[PDB]
């Protein structure tokens, strides 16, 4: 895909294994990649959704494992996620805006 | 060994005579009208409490899709189990959102 | 409405104390001590029967795991619900596997 | 990746809606695109493993999902799950030999 791509809509989770760190501290460096990207997202208890470009996105999501694994981890299990519509795009809000006090 | 745990799932209905936003919205009422913590997120919505209460909830959000007129319902389910001390919502998120300043 | 469906499911332990493959095995023995059809794949286990009995199966894999020595567990399920005629693992694997010849 | 990067084992599943099309027509064309990659692979009936590099294989999913799309699915849920083991790799054979009677 590219910037001219309609958005996807996705969620992830990262579950490591690691011998001398904690997992919150693992978890902690891969959700950075997220904080650090650009694009929209929002963390959950048990994954955490982003919005934008298909590339994008899992570029995001592999560069977090990978993040995982250099902060320790031996391995990761992933979990993805994807709301693919190419022709006019997923969002986040419409999927959710019926469903949170946050919407008027 | 507490039974306290975080879930989230999610229903993706086949339903030839509905819009699937219609289908899905019958599934969500079952989790508003549970009584249990939740929040409702784009891929998945999150849910804490009791293991067994929990998992009935989402036995109940799938039939409510085929109540609804779904024909088939793929329905997935994520569990956090931690029977030491329980698993919350806001253990995993607190970081993470500017709501917990 | 039938209750037969296709199920998959994974645990994901932490075990500071053991070997994670060893903490699966144990919740892949609730799965061969069941009596259901069943098949163990790389990322997750297939099982075939009724909705409920495969349900405790699953939270007894679970439970399983932290009985061989796990402090946590993450669950994953999937379930293919069709109650007009059921759903097995035949009819959604008889085209893309030699051994249906 | 490249083609020296470790293995990673995946699978996957697409669930499409699409208004004029029964969905096994819909999702024989994705797992088309699996037969036609040259990796190894499993269909299960809830998701479909696949062996070999990481990018690779994200590519065969993402095709996947196209062909839906190109098959007449006006949209499509796809899931993933990755196990990452990047030092020394992970193999379908490794995780499910005790558990198959195939295996000697």
């Amino acid at each position: 895909s590219n910037a001219m791509s309609q958005q996807v809509t996705m969620s992830f989770s990262v579950v490591p294994q690691a011998k001398t760190k904690d997992v919150y501290s693992v978890v902690d460096k891969a959700i950075e990649v997220v904080q650090q990207s650009g694009v929209r997202y929002e963390v959950g208890a048990m994954e955490t959704t982003l919005e934008g470009e298909l590339d994008v996105l899992l570029d995001v999501v592999k560069r977090a494992q990978q993040a995982c694994v250099d902060a320790g981890a031996e391995e990761v299990i992933t979990s993805i996620k994807i709301h693919y519509r190419p022709s006019t795009g997923v969002t986040i809000d419409e999927k959710v805006w019926k469903y949170r006090d946050e919407y008027a």
